[PDB]
């Protein structure tokens, strides 16, 4: 039993809700919140910009030190950093950006990072300003993640369509 509330159950392990991931994280304080990161951990917009803003830019400061030490992530890769005031940890995961020409096949690799954590709060990878079809992102999530994932989705219109079309 966990403290997540109001989610629709899609499969044995995948749940979904129309919600702002920032407000969800502040309420639940999950062990792991997933960020929709880029390889440079430059948290300017989308989910990343919103999460970073909620940390008063502490996420960006920590991220800049991470990159200075380790260099950029890989598309499809991830790193674990602090969750600051939002969660214990933040798993920064880089889905392929279709608007950068990046290979959508890498979306499965991106979701595989979730399997290293027993429970996560997460957005649909490569969705939103990353330019991929969110219905496709959901399908890859369900077919790749085996651990317990709670998908937020703040956009109301995006959610009803994802539910109604889910197979
Ligand atoms: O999960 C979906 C991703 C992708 C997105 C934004 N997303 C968010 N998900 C959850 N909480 C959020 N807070 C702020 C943004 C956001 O949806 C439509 C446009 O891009
Ligand atoms: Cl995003």
């Amino acid at each position: 039993v966990n403290s997540f509330s109001g989610y629709l159950k899609l499969t044995d392990n995948v749940y979904i809700k129309n919600a702002d991931i920032v407000e969800e994280a502040k309420k639940v304080k999950p062990t792991v919140v997933v960020n929709a990161a880029n390889v440079y951990l430059k948290h300017g917009g989308g989910v990343a910009g919103a999460l970073n803003k909620a940390t008063n830019n502490a996420m960006q400061v920590e991220s800049d030190d991470y990159i200075a030490t380790n260099g950029p992530l890989k598309v499809g890769g991830s790193c674990v950093l602090s969750g600051h005031n939002l969660a214990k940890h933040c798993l920064h995961v880089v889905g392929p950006n279709v608007n950068k020409g990046e290979d959508i096949q890498l979306l499965k690799s991106a979701y595989e990072n979730f399997n290293q954590h027993e429970v996560l709060l997460a957005p649909l990878l490569s969705a939103g300003i990353f330019g991929a079809d969110p219905i496709h992102s959901l399908r890859v999530c369900v077919d790749t993640v085996r651990t317990n994932v709670y998908l937020a989705v703040f956009d109301k219109n995006l959610y009803d369509k994802l539910v109604s079309s889910f197979l």
